[PDB]
């Protein structure tokens, strides 16, 4: 029995595992129950505090993960199933994990929150892209991450009713948050220093938190990584959860209460078999169960919220990788696969875009078409191919990130902002989906530190620099290295000068503007273009 | 005669001729300048096509320019030279329909190629007479035969009630071709070759030229054609007929004016008067749009340039067409509130989105905003020099630069040999202000040889590219090609074609070869504006 794996949290006992991280050992406290399990009548309800436990509770394994659909697209590929459920999974899910440094830190330690993305149908804070050893030994880092409900069980909604009001996995989230304020000095982390990161649906979550008021207690810093709370998939309307929710309902064969109640007669796969046939086109980057405008967990629009908050006293890091859109065009447009080129026609390329932009007019549509055709070369596959790729990235990842990093500026927040650029040397996509989405994760985490991993030297040193980043971001507001002179500095993004850095192989690399005409396009052109159909 | 120098006397259809010996910096050349073609287009015969000019009866003197069209006399910068010299420099007169010749001298051994020049001036304006479309230089140094001539503009050439026997429409364009018939019947006395004929004009007289080519009695009377920063497609060259009809009889009711009653009304009315109203047509405040231009008639046009380009047959054609770098820089002294010759002309953001109405004034608010969206640099979209610029562009890329490109693919996808030039020297003598650049109107100097004239003060570096200019010209004229035959060291110029879209500079370096003719934006003003106008 080992004093350093025994914690005692506010309700009761636990007890870690000691882990090896190359560098030495890291305590792990993992699959800590944060909620009473949302199973039977509580699913689609707000969790409730898990109660108080006799005894020493086993905190050394990863538990179950959250009810989801598993991919099935290419069986067994690594690229892929990486992103796979790892444990069985299960509706009793609401447990959190806590990496510290062996000895646990003297002082206290700045607190690094992982919410992992997946669509909001999808995830696990056990996938080894999460493994918080690393910032743990490395950069002596409290690292904290929970599993929150996804799909149906973490969002559907019928909104306005008692028992499915919508955003349940957001709020899962805040409960592990409240969680870490209230539990996290027993393991040396400071609840007055905690910065939330997340990439994808991670991010857009983060972004829900600096938009919700009561979780503003709750986090100081946030860094969003390739998705925003604003834009085209991260939320839903009312009236639009709603009929999602009660068509799902008629599929599985089902007054709110009457609705509800018998959903919840329902075996979980039976939801999950039926969840994507709710969307009301057929498209890519786009998600059935989603957070909902509920007018109280997000009291407007995201990008009603952006254009009025205001962000005093928070500051922000955001970016994008170098090619946002590629993997989702594999899963739903034709001409595209991993098993080759990948070399569009145009004809293919008119009707990837209806699929990419699905929202979209015919006048809207040809708008898009026509602004990233390349004139010179108007039939050329490998253009169309990288295009399309470029229209899904803009559209659903870079520009909203542009629209965000801007506001947040604009009012009074502090802004860093980057391109991701670097393509793992040991990825399984083919070159020409370049670095795709979630392809940054693990560099950040400090994966390739891990010898047995076959990672490349320079990728073992960039991995080192990213890390200090976030952790030097987690620590001050500021990513910049404080020991470190010549780097060049990473200056804070603003509407005026517009400054991102590059982060790839090469020394940082200040660029300004943010795809600037590209999202003109989309942030301001666009909509005026749809509001007049 | 007897006493006259024998190489100046030459007999036409119409009668005898006595020419002129003028001097060229390389020698000698032989100028017939104010032979009639038509009669007096005057009194009765105003707003009607041309009649063939009745033969005269002994020596018609042919050695001064002759009267000016009827027309407006621009009077924003009053002295200052680079307005004054595309001013009428001869009498105004409806009696006006004359041409002009040059020859070398002696005149020509065997038959040879024969240029001929039609003024710009927006329909509105223009004369053959001005300085700087003398002919002297490439007669002298190309030995070329050239021909320009005087057409009607404005009201008295244009002014149109379609449909009506008094006053049809494109009367003005009527004029170009009876000129063009003119050389096919009369220029072998000269000299020159009437089975090789090539037109070339700038602005309004590169529409001319580009409405010719899709007229089909004008096919006849030319072989190839220069098109310069114009073309007969584009938002200011043409009218609709009921457009005409509303513009013609707003004008008739401002000078106090059934069709027949209307027109013997205007035609009562003093030439000045008319002139002094045509301004007041236009439908909104606008630049580059002109009150009296071609309309489509279903007859001079039977159908709309966009029509007749998209769908015609251009076999046995080649065209060579180009813009200069800055087309509308000129533009905008004219009608935008903040730019000025005699400042920077810095502007502001609403500055800019005023005059984005008034060079695009047939925008909706959608698509003024989508105007205004993709010349924005979002980098700096306050910016005051680059706002300036923006604007120039949108009035050069709406008029000049995308009208000629739309024309280049449809031209070339359809069989006609085409060639295509970006001209981007700034002449060392120009008077207008840095900050526009290379202006609509300022490479016409350099292809007419003017650099030549020793007592005009350019470089020796602008003789020789004038000279290259005049070679490039000739040899299209000649041969339907503008590279030198021999002369296979020098770069080539390929043709434009949609495939690989290649063009070249002219400037005073060696020729150098460019892809695609503002490819991303002409795609906004040809492909897509036209659709958000549907909405
Ligand atoms: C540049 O010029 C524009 C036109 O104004 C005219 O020219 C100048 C020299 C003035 O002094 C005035 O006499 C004329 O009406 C102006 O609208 C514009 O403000 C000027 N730009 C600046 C900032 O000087
Ligand atoms: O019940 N769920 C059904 C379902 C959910 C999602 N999809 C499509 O999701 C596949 N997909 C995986 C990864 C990605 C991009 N990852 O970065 C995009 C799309 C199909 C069916
Ligand atoms: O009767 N005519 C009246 C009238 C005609 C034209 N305008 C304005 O046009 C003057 N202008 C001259 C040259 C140019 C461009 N030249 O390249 C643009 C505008 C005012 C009144
Ligand atoms: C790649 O595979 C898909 C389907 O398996 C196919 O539609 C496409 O034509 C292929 N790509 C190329 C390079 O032709
Ligand atoms: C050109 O230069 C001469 C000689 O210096 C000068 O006197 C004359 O006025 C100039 N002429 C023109 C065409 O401007």
């Amino acid at each position: 029995e080992d004093p350093q794996l025994l914690v005692r949290v506010r309700g009761g006992q636990l007890r870690g595992i000691r882990l090896k991280a190359p560098g030495g050992p890291v305590s792990a406290f993992l699959g800590i129950p944060f909620a009473e399990p949302p199973v039977g009548s509580r699913r689609f309800m707000p969790p409730e505090p898990k109660r108080p436990w006799s005894g020493v509770l086993d905190a050394t394994t990863f538990q179950n993960v959250c009810y989801q659909y598993v991919d099935t697209l290419y069986p067994g590929f690594e690229g892929t199933e990486m992103w796979n459920p790892n444990r069985e999974l299960s509706e009793d899910c609401l447990y959190l994990n806590v990496w510290t440094p062996y000895p646990r830190p003297a002082s206290p330690t700045p607190v690094l929150i992982w919410i992992y993305g997946g669509g909001f149908y999808s995830g696990a804070a056990s996938l080894d892209v999460y493994d918080g050893r690393f910032l743990a030994q490395v950069e002596g880092a409290v690292l904290v991450s929970m599993n929150y409900r996804v799909g149906t069980f973490g969002f559907l909604a019928l909104p306005g009713s008692r028992e499915a009001p919508g955003n349940v996995g957001l709020l899962d989230q805040r409960l592990a948050l409240q969680w870490v304020q209230e539990n996290i000095a027993a393991f040396g982390g400071d609840p007055m220093s905690v910065t939330l990161f997340g990439e994808s649906a991670g991010a857009a979550s983060v972004g829900m938190h600096i938009l919700s008021l009561p979780s503003r207690s709750l986090f100081h810093r946030a860094v969003l990584q390739s998705g925003t709370p604003n834009g085209p998939w991260a939320t839903v309307s009312a009236g639009e959860a709603r009929r999602r929710a009660t068509l799902l309902a008629r599929l599985v064969g089902c007054n709110d209460t009457e609705l509800i109640a018998c959903l919840r007669t329902r075996p979980a796969q039976d939801l999950v078999d039926h969840e994507w046939h709710v969307l009301p086109q057929e498209s890519i980057f786009r998600f059935s169960f989603v957070p909902v405008v509920d007018g109280d967990f997000l009291s407007d629009t995201p990008e009603a919220l952006i254009n009025t908050g205001d962000f005093q006293d928070l500051q922000v890091l955001v970016g994008v990788v170098k090619d946002e859109g590629s993997y989702f065009l594999v899963y739903g447009v034709p001409g595209f696969s991993k098993d080759n080129e990948s070399l569009i026609s145009r004809a293919q390329f008119l009707a990837g875009v209806r699929i990419g932009v699905p929202q979209a007019s015919d006048l809207a549509a040809e708008a898009v078409v026509l602004h990233y055709t390349d004139w010179l070369h108007p039939e050329d596959p490998t253009h169309l191919r990288d295009a399309m790729s470029a229209v899904v990235g803009d559209h659903n990842v870079v520009c909203p990130v542009a629209q965000l990093a801007g506001r947040l500026a604009a009012q009074g927040a502090r802004v860093y902002a980057y391109i991701f650029e670097h393509r793992a040397s040991t990825l399984t996509w083919p070159l020409w989906m370049g670095v795709p989405h979630g392809y940054e994760i693990e560099f950040i985490f400090g994966l390739p530190l891990d010898p047995s991993l076959n990672y490349t030297t320079e990728e073992r040193i960039f991995a080192q620099r990213l890390m200090k980043y976030w952790t030097n971001f987690a620590r001050t507001g500021d990513p910049n290295d404080p020991r470190d002179s010549k780097s060049p500095q990473w200056p804070p993004y603003t509407t005026a000068a517009q400054q991102y850095v590059s982060l790839n192989l090469k020394p940082l690399e200040v660029r300004r503007g943010l795809r600037a005409q590209t999202c003109a396009f989309w942030n301001r052109f666009l909509p005026k273009l749809l509001s007049a159909t």
